């Protein structure tokens, strides 16, 4: 009923559904982890995937007008419409489960928050699903509130992230010396150069890293996710999601760097851990920095980018406005997350190729707003917050947003390779080998990203195939 | 040029192609690993797989005339050309393979034989491959001699395997009292009960037994891969195939059990080594059936159901008649296999989907015979002997069979449930679920059998793939 286009829409929701619960919390853990020389090579290789799938999204968005919906349309009307509802469901599965994700996260900080500020309530364990029932309850409410509230709200929520931002670099960028204790020490150039070589952990690995990491870079063509909403369907698309992955990627690689020759991985914060600088044997970078608070390889010490989770707030100044930024931050991907998946659905359930789900079709409201969908993806996202420790699951489902970034990727490649009658794609560069090495790229992911996960996703795929085809719609 | 059909070929290729190597030599070692309780189930299994294999292929058969070649032109007009030349190349190029090394197998019991009974050559680490070049030269002689003369030789090696399991009952059915040393003792009830329970080994376990034992019940629907050249095609190729993998299974599951029951794993096989029977503690069943050449539990003792590779020979007599069915066996499978693939080849020539492949057409004979695809076949076989040690890359091509069984059982799955303008099938059984169920079971298979190379096969067909695709046939 509205129709709006590239600035808002595509800016803001990129933005705040990329930038998930990840940026500020374990991004200093896993810089702290693995060196800048490896992080950054990390993030690359997230972005070139990222980019990939953003390309192909592109590809097929400039062919012609979008009915409605995301990956669902798009993969049937190129290679098949039984290949698009099966992308369709399960990528709509994997954004109501990103949902629960993206509120506990939300759920965990602010339990954690409180527990150390004032008090704490009953049953610490679950009180994170405890909280997080009402603000689920408080996201769908704002969520189903027309689009014009939804776009303020995330408007608004980028402001806190990026004022959040700005507080975070100012911090970083003015040295305290109240923070000798802490692995704050004002850009030091011995914290640099103990930085940038692949120094690991225990047991943590470059794939342990990658499939830690991954999640936070998925959550990208949003706008291709509601193209039935847009003003401008097929132009404003890949302007704006190119835009976004490389402001994305710019972001991160900036604030990983800086976090990373800001703080030291030893950083024993106590009264007695001052700055005297004794004449130690010094062989660690701490009497460089500070001779008080050294010696941790001998037994785990308190904190300090290997176990500290409030360093990217601590860094800086007014650390509730940092922690409001983590609230806002998660609760914007919550609440994009929560917008894109039912559209989908809505968009499986117009076609009518799945005769069992008769409901959940277009209803109330000025546009072709599904509510049905809302309150399925509620209930979804309400179990699995009750079932809780969603990490158990979390590569699971890492693969799901994998398997439709593949899908993409290889329709397009079969569109493009094999002649099709209204390929006729219009954005300038598309060499179309390059949709191939995503593809590939994606199932090597799958395959590192628990094989064992990756093969159920397969078969996953397979048996709806096998179910809508059977089905024989006509 | 002459039309002979259910009888001779299929009858006679099927038992001989089927039968392979392992028969006489590891199956011995590996019901010893094994027991027949598990080496049954294992037995069973590969049956289930062949014969789901077997009546998709039936079910194919059955739907109209068959222009030639094997599961190239089948999977071709069922579910696309590109898909039929890709598992058509990576057939024969295992067959071709698998000529090879059944022939390198046979030189291994040659030289092991020659080795034992009179002398031995220079070098006999490589006098395998030195008497493998001189019986590929004199099997691509035999081979090329028309077809009358290759059934004839066909028919009296099969006659020679008949003779063989002849002697071996007649000898397992008699007890001997000069094998005391050794494990055969006369059918002993404490050997079967002792026997029946799955009393594994050192390192091998039931996959390693699946791997070991898979390939020998390969080489099936050898009829289905020459149907150019049967009198009776469509008609005879379920009622041959159906009854040849019946009567294999039926065989192999006799002779496992008589060589589970017959023989010990414990025959310390030695001068001292008696028939005493010494009250000692008897704890295990040597000295249940004699005192001496007991205790191999201490230190490894000489052979016996677990080390001893001519067992199934001397434990009947006549040995070297035994010796000439294993040679006979091996030569047959290996002339199958270097029949089938050439004609394969020539039926992946034939359409011309392939255009570099513009030789190895059809050429001199009375009949289409791919002479080019007999030198072929050669060079290729030549070439894996001169690499010698097959054992390494056995895992590696023994999932292209893998590859080819669940490809056509896909095909007869998506032409029967995806409705299609000429499937029509005509057997009379086909709860069509099953073709699903053996496409899972060789895919799981596949995935037991180095799931890398695995992978690698999946790579390989993606690539065939691609590459028939671009070369856009026309
Ligand atoms: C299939 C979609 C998964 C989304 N979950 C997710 C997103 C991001 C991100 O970058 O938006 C980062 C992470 S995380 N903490 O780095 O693993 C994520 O995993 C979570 C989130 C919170 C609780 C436990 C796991
Ligand atoms: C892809 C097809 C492979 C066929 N090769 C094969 C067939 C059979 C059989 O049952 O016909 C048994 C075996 S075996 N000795 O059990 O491993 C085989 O592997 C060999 C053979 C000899 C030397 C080393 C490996
Ligand atoms: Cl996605
Ligand atoms: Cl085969």
């Amino acid at each position: 009923v509205v129709k709006f286009g590239w600035i808002n829409g595509v800016l803001v929701r990129c933005m705040l559904n990329i930038w998930g619960v990840m940026l500020f919390i374990r991004l200093s853990w896993i810089v702290g982890q693995a060196g800048i020389g490896l992080s950054v090579l990390v993030i690359m290789m997230a972005t070139v995937v990222t980019t990939i799938t953003g390309l192909s999204t592109s590809a097929i968005a400039t062919n012609g007008f979008v009915r409605g919906g995301g990956a669902y349309y798009l993969i049937s009307r190129s290679l098949g419409p039984e290949f698009g509802g099966a992308i369709g469901l399960i990528f709509a599965f994997a954004n109501a489960v990103a949902v629960a994700m993206y509120v506990v996260g939300f759920a965990e900080t602010v339990v954690e928050l409180l527990k150390e500020h004032s008090i704490l309530m009953i049953d610490e364990i679950n009180d994170i699903r405890i909280i997080g029932a009402i603000t689920v309850v408080i996201l769908l409410g704002i969520s189903v509130a027309g689009m014009e509230w939804e776009a303020k709200a995330q408007i608004v929520l980028l402001v806190i992230l990026l004022l959040a931002i700005g507080d975070f670099v100012i911090g970083t960028f003015i040295p305290l010396e109240s923070k000798k204790p802490k692995g704050f020490f004002g850009y030091k150039s011995e914290i640099f150069n103990e930085n940038f070589g692949p120094d690991f952990r225990e047991e943590e690995t470059f794939f342990s890293v990658f499939e830690i990491f991954f999640p936070a870079a998925t959550g990208i063509l949003a706008g291709a996710n509601i193209s039935g909403d847009l003003a401008d369907p097929q132009s404003a698309l890949p302007k704006g999601t190119l835009l976004a992955i490389l402001i994305t990627t710019l972001v991160y690689v900036g604030i990983a760097v800086s976090v990373g020759s800001c703080v030291v991985r030893d950083a024993t914060g106590n009264v007695n851990d001052t700055i005297v600088t004794e004449l130690t044997n010094c062989t660690s970078a701490a009497c460089k920095l500070n001779f008080d608070f050294s010696s941790c390889e001998s037994s785990p010490c308190s904190y300090g980018l290997m176990n500290n989770f409030q360093v990217m707030s601590m860094v800086s100044g007014f650390t509730p406005l940092i922690s409001a930024g983590i609230f806002s931050a998660t609760l914007s991907s919550a609440l994009a997350s929560l917008v894109s998946a039912p559209k989908i659905f809505q968009a499986l359930c117009k076609d009518n190729i799945y005769p069992a789900f008769q409901m959940f079709a277009k209803g109330y409201g000025k546009n072709n707003e599904p509510l049905r969908g809302y309150i399925l993806t509620f209930l979804i996202a309400l179990g699995f917050i009750l079932i809780a420790e969603l990490n158990v699951i979390a590569p699971i489902i890492s693969n799901f947003f994998l398997a439709s970034y593949a899908l993409i990727n290889f329709s397009v490649f079969h569109a493009s390779l094999a002649k099709s009658p209204g390929w006729r794609p219009a954005f300038k560069y598309y060499n179309m080998w390059i949709s191939l090495l995503g593809a590939i790229l994606c199932c090597i992911v799958m395959f590192v990203i628990n094989w064992w996960a990756a093969l159920l996703t397969y078969v996953i795929v397979l048996g709806l195939y096998i179910y809508v085809t059977y089905k024989k719609p006509d």
